[PDB]
């Protein structure tokens, strides 16, 4: 089983601890393919990731700093039909995009809000529905 | 003919006076197209798929405008990326890698360079 998880680089790295974390939970689910992001150019990175996100089996992004490349990974997954989770961090005091909330099923594009300690638990609960 | 127009929004404003400057000159050029999350959403994919360009200014970080590209790329939309170096910022690798110069531009320009990038492409068209 194949996750793909995003968050932010050069929007910021301010959560960086957080998805250390994520990633360790992750791999307990499956094989996490983008485990750098909790650390040939550009073109290189993006067709690496493309076809990292054609494989994956669920893609899971922390939504909280804004990124372009979060945003951009999240699109490409709902055309592509991936099962997708984002967690996001009310109390960051930041309101979360309306096209992300917006993106919202809740079954094929889920988007929860949680506290900071409780992200292994959120990934547990999920995990445990898929 | 139509455009859809992309640009930060609580991403951050910072750039909305220049966003506004854009969108005047579009129209020169097309159409320019752009439960509430939901609504807005669901209205913003409609004009998405109807667009025959799509053009973002991507200098401020924005989940919005970077799953706007992700869809837009999906549907094999043309796309012409805006980028300012002098913000002091780099641009997503994601963004830039994205580029093949052709269907999917990234343009770096200056302070009051914009309508001079924006002429260009159209003029391409
Ligand atoms: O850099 P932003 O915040 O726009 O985008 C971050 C997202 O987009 C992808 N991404 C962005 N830069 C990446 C990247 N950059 C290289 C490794 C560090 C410097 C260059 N490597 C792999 N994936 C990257 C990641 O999977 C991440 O989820
Ligand atoms: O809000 P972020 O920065 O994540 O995303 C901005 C992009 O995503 C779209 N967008 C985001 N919020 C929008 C919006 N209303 C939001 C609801 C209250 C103000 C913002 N209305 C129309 N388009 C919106 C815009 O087309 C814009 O290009």
């Amino acid at each position: 089983r194949s996750v793909y998880f995003c968050g932010s680089i050069r929007g910021g790295r301010e959560d960086q601890a957080l998805y250390a974390r994520i990633v360790s939970r992750l791999r307990r689910y499956g094989k996490v393919l983008t485990e750098h992001v909790a650390d040939g150019g550009d073109q290189f990175i993006h067709e690496q990731n493309l076809n990292w996100l054609q494989q994956a089996d669920v893609v899971v992004a922390e939504v909280t700093q804004p990124s372009l490349g979060v945003g951009y990974e999240l699109g490409r997954a709902v055309a592509l039909g991936k099962p997708i989770l984002c967690l996001f961090r009310p109390q960051s005091g930041r309101v979360l995009s309306a096209m992300i909330r917006g993106a919202a099923d809740g079954s094929r594009f889920q988007v929860w809000d949680y506290a900071e300690g409780e992200v292994e638990t959120m990934l547990d609960r999920y995990f445990e529905a898929y």
